[PDB]
């Protein structure tokens, strides 16, 4: 999948190894090779959650399949856990948007994933 | 809802209290508690609208329901209004992408809104 | 269309003319007037692709129509070509999310396109 995290937590507070941990945990959680996983972390953002500028995160996870009720709840537990532990963001100040992408709507390497 | 604004307007030109005003106006516009509202403003961006780098904004509004023809037109009038008044961005240089999210596809507090 | 590029390539490596080239090529590829096209480039990003921090890009393209199997493959060839030539990013380290937007879900100029 592609996972993006936007947060008002300062860049200095993002630990060494964070992108690599996200990559590995996402591979494990989805049962996919890490070569497919893209991660993007955007600190120092001007944002508010519930009208408060305390630490928060707005996130997106895109995947061709592997998106659904139980799976998404599991991703949320995993990702909120990591954001709490590594960035000290409270899970109730995190939103994650999940997108189930069609293969034909995902570009890569000069084409898309619809080759049929 | 979740509202994101990306703009080439300078950070200094974003007034104090802008995030609070967005939170308040969105709460009122959608008839929802402000505790649910997330807002995100990203200034100083490298962007062009119609080939020009005069002030512009690219935005998104995500909501679980409360998205639709008439509602979106009302949101657009409101949000373009705020961007024009507060950030001095012309309404014809604003795009807003609206998304009607399923509760099962929105994560929060270690779970989703599908319980 | 609206096209967004997020990349870990440094700001200084984005050439003069890049936004304008993207604007013109997107107009040509979609047949849309350039007046409609919005482009946004975000350099110096903290990202990884396949666990590596070599140059990469995560992109999105939104359009009211003009989205589909063959068209998206054509856009990918075009855009990966530009990112490779201009930003020195390898095409196999680019992801692009395509969105076919309903006109009622796109706001502009105090209203929507519906
Ligand atoms: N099936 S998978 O390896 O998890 C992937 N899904 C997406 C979705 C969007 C996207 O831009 C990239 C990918 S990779
Ligand atoms: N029903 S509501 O309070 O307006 C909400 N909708 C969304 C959608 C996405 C999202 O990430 C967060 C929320 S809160
Ligand atoms: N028909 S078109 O000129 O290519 C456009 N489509 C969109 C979609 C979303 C959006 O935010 C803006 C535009 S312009």
């Amino acid at each position: 999948p592609m996972f993006i995290v936007n947060t008002n937590v300062p860049r200095a507070s993002v630990p060494d190894g964070f992108l690599s941990e996200l990559t590995q945990q996402l591979a494990q959680a989805t049962g996919k090779p890490p070569q497919y996983i893209a991660v993007h972390v955007v600190p120092d953002q001007l944002m508010a959650f519930g009208g408060s500028s305390e630490p928060c995160a707005l996130c997106s996870l895109h995947s061709i399949g592997k998106i659904g009720g139980a799976q998404n709840r599991s991703y949320s537990k995993l990702l909120c856990g990591l954001l709490a532990e590594r960035l000290r963001i409270s899970p109730d100040r995190v939103y994650i948007n999940y997108y189930d992408m069609n293969a034909a709507n995902v570009g890569w390497n000069n084409s898309t994933f619809a080759l049929e």
